[PDB]
């Protein structure tokens, strides 16, 4: 797992489930490349998205679907969503997890690096 | 002052000063047009974006250049920026604070909204 | 003004108002005594809590009673209070706000320091 | 297990390793009675606390030693500890995560709390 995506749901204090997540990668043009895709599991986690090999030094972008994900519960936000751009790799291989955390008027994220 | 925002360096327990700011509004279009820009002052606040004629009801995006903010205190941050993207206006006209929190691997950012 | 509290809701996109915070400072036996207390305005702004004369070195805790607050609003919070503990003053006489960042399971607090 | 904590570096984006975290229940006679205490692993994980049978409903306090972890990375810090303190358990039996992200001027605490 070069990389995992963890959604997290400040109002309830739980894992964010069947969350929409789509990666691109910028490409040679300064376009956004489609890269992967999912929905958070029961654990708020999205594994499987790529391997060692794809994985290359780039510019990422993380956008999750919160709007979606609130009025399932029954809330009408006011964030639309969150996208989260991030340069991968630059330094030489590493496992990332880009880990958000929710409000209906919010959102964190960071980012752990660790080397393997 | 409907629009403000405000930006904050949590790892160096400072405004975040001189940090560019660009606002945005979705088009009919689909498409995101530029809509105001500015940098933050020694306090770390940006006010003066737009006008209450301008600042119609939409969906804005406001993106903060967090890179260069780090760069030229020499950090190779992991974000290219921190951003949010909101509704306004959609029940009454309200003023928006955006808050942003900054570290160099963690953003958090708030819209505040109020009357009053 | 040396010291200045600021709390923002990011669940419900406004400033948390009418919330009390009290300030300790560690004495020389290891407790932490009493040092002052007010609550936030409709700004969610705490000013006044002490003068330059009063406010000398040494280790201060601010306690913001977040529970109280999610109570009033009909949410069951996670926290008792949001808090943070620093060490003040130790090179020179600086204006500190601590900045809290509310949901009912996560909160932040920074303490911003700057000078004269 | 019952209670895990979580530690992060916001400085590095790297887990936060051989932090020293102590955990403490009010009391009837309402001081904090000693309950576990332990240090953060290579993944910034402390694991095995308590049991299911000692973790009974309460007001715990994790304590967790933010200023040596600074120290040993060369970082003399304003931010001195961190106290989290929360109500466990008062809706019958639950799984918490206790996570903490830290810079030497800020922390932010996130609680996830799961029904297994
Ligand atoms: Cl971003
Ligand atoms: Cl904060
Ligand atoms: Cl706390």
């Amino acid at each position: 797992c070069p990389l995992m995506v963890k959604v997290l749901d400040a109002v309830r204090g739980s894992p964010a489930i069947n969350v929409a997540v789509h990666v691109f990668r910028k490409a040679a043009d300064d376009t956004w490349e489609p890269f992967a895709s999912g929905k958070t599991s029961e654990s708020g986690e999205l594994h499987g998205l790529t391997t060692e090999e794809e994985f290359v030094e780039g510019i990422y972008k993380v956008e999750i679907d919160t709007k979606s994900y609130w009025k399932a519960l029954g809330i009408s936000p006011m964030h639309e969503h969150a996208e989260v751009v991030f340069t991968a790799n630059d330094s030489g291989p590493r496992r990332y997890t880009i880990a958000a955390m929710l409000s209906p008027y919010s959102y964190s994220t960071t980012a752990v690096v660790t080397n393997p």
